[PDB]
């Protein structure tokens, strides 16, 4: 359901038995319950907003922090996605639940989206963001986002720290042929787009359980090595930064 | 003892009945006890410094924290105040205690230090970056401190959320005759000179209750209620900063 | 009637015998005598200024400026404001003087005024851009100026000589609630948003007077002693820039 | 023998009947011949360096550059490089050749070299540079280099007009442990380092003839199929930069 | 006709005998062949252009190029010069050619166009740039230009390394009353507008025959020494430079 | 005797009759006045500088204006120029005053000067910055001054508000072989510099008495109708510039 990741120690007791015909279902389901949590995380730090806000999504993949995002602040939330698919999808999965006047995905870049200057609340890019350039969507962002605004990304980062980025980190781009920002950038593009971090957070050590857990389940694709190595010799990280629009 | 603030519940039970007449020399104690916690906390965030390693605190006041650092990691310390007094007292404290050989006090100003480039693992200032220009002190941490090195900061700012800076701040900046600097400052300040944040921390809601603690102690010098009204309005807030040398 | 200061001698013969039930209103008379000189030379900096030029006052107060510079060029005049009780005395003096179908005041922030694009012949703010973020208003006022338009302040700003703010500038900041900014960031600030400053001049021995004459007056408000003190040790300075929009 | 690629179109006549037990050892002198013509072009680009002139190698792999630049100009060339063997195999050859007075390795990182400022005639990055930090590596160039020295680099970089690096691209990262730049970071990176490119010259047609053979030999490593697809669809180009030390 | 200036060796078995009558008709055709093969060289930078896409000449003169343009690639082409009588007899020629419906020149600035952002495929400035301000031409021409648009020049530009401009491109400077920049202005004006050279040509050998002829013709006009002379001695250079708008 | 211009009204009266054979003589003299009030002016913007602090003149053509500084302040100055002859000349000069132990002239580039950083109380470029790169001039001088000194400068410049420079200034960079810059860039170059405007004054009505004096003088150049146009159209400007260093 999820296309982002997990955080949060495993609930071994809940998985059971390796045995069981159904450990795989639990799993699967350990899994998403991690992933929720993380979403969850993400949502506690886009600070008050309110029914009458509009929040945007960028990446919203398949729009599940967008439904989750409505239910809890009852706002409206636009989301934004290259897949007809999944736009499609996450719609008629608002209508089912009777949301579809609030929640809404569309097919579009998140580098020129069609919401209107300083008209929203909040926004995020919720493992979105190694994707696209970050100067020109953080410019974006930072452009419908109302002075005051929250902005808030989850996202994978090379550390500058190590140097140039590992072996691992290409391995990841060369999979989901994406590109993976060093720390560095991440800051240096919110300043340079009057966003400034309220919260920075490592959350390495939260989201390598869930990466272990995935790679003894059918669901490796054959990647989970690249994460869970780079994630502990510390030449990748997973964070959290929160950042309000000024 | 410490120029630095305080983070961390309040212990009532500790402080037991005001009628006492020691009441006031456990308040006292217990404004030391978070002021320690914050310290400490401080400390948690240099990174795995050894022995060998040498560490730069910038206003270091009376070499309280330089020498819970030298105990805690057993590595050398350098500190720099413009106090000819603070830095004979942490002087003769360290002889007293034995570590005059690890830990040493000057008078210096920290924009122009005497420590080599890159030859620092870590270095910070705790409540003394409201004194001086930010590029201008982070531009000589960034020169001393090693490439890969940690610099931590814990600080009063204003929030460039509300706008410009309210009375209360204003109001401090007098009192102490210092200039603090807006959140968004901070985090420009650092990118402009190679210091990549790796935490960011809002330790407001931490360090209210130490400083309603001592709005009701005979420790008042009147500047509390402008502290405590500007964390309460979110116009002014502490928080802590680690970041990487890059 | 003017909410900013005043530069030039004091005539202490028009002041004549304290003790004369009629000297406050001489020496207000004064005050306001210095005042109506400080508007008229930020005028004579303002270019050849014709009768068909438009010329925003950001930060207008009562419109005492704009009703000045209007029957000086017999240009139109607007006027902006946050205070709804100034624009409204502002409009009703200038329908009084028959003057209302070329010098109006409305209540707008400075940031974000209605002025199209490059229609501006001359803008300026006269005491009020200690109050705003400085890139901020010099860029909106760059945005709506024409190239080859005239830009002046008038402005009270810490010496970055002296290194940070001084005690006196401080309170000055906390009587008033504003953000007083150093001469560094006036002159960046204008070098970023293609500001070039023609004129640059320290008034500060020519406004002393007026303060001094202030402090002994019944219209004290307790924070002339910082301005005087400020003014002498060299921390605060008053100093107009007169730039081109280039 | 060289590390850095070749360029030019393929002599099919030399290679013969690939059934010949000889074939190989024509291919890859072939090879070699290719990689000769590139540096002999890189040469081209080094201006009118004379015999009291310096150059330097940064990231010289065995020093065949060096020693060809020695022959050509009859100038001192320094080189640098992290491998020991590698620095002992030029320096063991320039001795043995009777030019170890004029050329030598060294083992250092060419973001810290030990040659003076403004020493250096010319220098340059064949192959190297998508390992380093473009800003910093070419920041030590621009500092040795004298002003009016010439920065030459040969170097694959992904190209912005098609976006993001493409996976091809990604692959080769995750083969060498690079970090290909883009064809805007190079640009970007000289300007700011008083590196003014005199000559840019997309490489890639030039290059492509001497991958497609290299991935019929036995040198095959199996990264030549990145190198041809990129460097076919256009993400990934092969260019010539030479630059004015301004 | 050309406005521009012409690259490649001169002919002089066509020019034949300099005693006949119609030699200097033979050497003005010899110096217009010249500027043909400029403008068609300039025309091989501009890539793929197709019927359907949309062509800037900026500093049009006569329209020639905008002609060549068209013919060569079928598309539509938008002129700017702030001449009246050269527009005007560019259309009329269009008109005489039947291809006004796909060729048109107008009195613009080309600071201020009235093209749309992003419409544009590629535009260009032949010898027109040395007029400007390059930081706000650039900016223009990123405005109008497509994503991964192309944007050519081909300039005479001072060399850096030579230090400030010689008496010779001031001696030009005065004579079409223009502002010759250099080299470095070039690449930093387009590195800040999101414009990446592709090709950076140095012309100079190509160019100097074009202006010895002309400094035997009837066609001088006084100047030709100052730009024979720089172009010998290196102060000054003729260059094309290709770049992607990124 | 002095390499800059003068300013202030021509005394006709001292001039006399043009007819008397002494007429050029006490034109010339005249001419000297204005020159000296000119320096004497420059000099009223140094500050207090004291008999103990250090004063530099980069491009001192003969010395005179530090003959001067030394006699008003008893302080050292140390004067930089290209001129063997002109620094021999100083020299010989200082030593027939017998101020030689307090004032000297060395041949020397003003990029790159032998003073140590934070060394020099106040130094000035009078009409000497037209002829270097204006970043890098402000630069040096930016580096051997105090923090808190002070820089002059008297310049003639172009006015950004016209555009680009007109004929009249090309025909006196051609005369000078030198590189007038505009005003634009004199306040860019200083805000990247750590120099910050305290006084900026347009001198151009003061210098045109001396320049339309000199134009009918035998001491013609044949320069002075580029100076005296341009002055009067606005396309050049005469300044002083003073700031301090902070």
């Amino acid at each position: 359901y999820h296309h982002h990741y997990g955080i949060g120690a495993v609930d071994h007791a809940a998985l059971g038995d390796p045995g069981d015909g159904g450990y795989e279902a639990r799993l699967i389901a350990e899994l998403h319950r991690l992933e929720s949590a993380q979403a969850e995380f993400l949502l506690d730090h886009l600070g008050p907003v309110g029914p009458g806000d509009t929040l945007v999504d960028a990446g919203c993949g398949r729009g599940g922090s967008m439904v989750m995002a409505h239910q809890r602040f009852g706002c409206k939330v636009e989301g934004v996605t290259l897949s007809a698919a999944q736009a499609e999808f996450g719609n008629r999965r608002a209508r089912e639940l009777g949301i579809d006047d609030h929640v809404r995905s569309r097919v579009c870049n998140m580098l020129d989206t069609p919401f209107e200057k300083g008209t929203v609340a909040a926004s995020w890019n919720n493992e979105s963001s190694m994707y696209v350039d970050l100067h020109d969507v953080f410019a974006e962002h930072s452009r419908f986002l109302r002075v005051g605004g929250r902005y808030v990304t989850v996202t994978g980062c090379w550390n500058p720290r190590y140097g140039q980025p590992s072996k691992w980190v290409s391995q990841i781009n060369a999979h989901f042929e994406c590109n993976i920002h060093s720390r560095r950038e991440y800051l240096r593009a919110m300043a340079d787009n009057r966003l400034v971090p309220q919260t920075v957070v490592d959350l390495t050590p939260e989201t390598l359980p869930y990466w272990e857990l995935r790679a003894t389940s059918s669901l490796v694709t054959g990647i989970e090595e690249a994460f869970i190595e780079s994630y502990r010799d510390g030449s990748f990280q997973y964070v959290l930064i929160a950042a309000d629009r000024v």
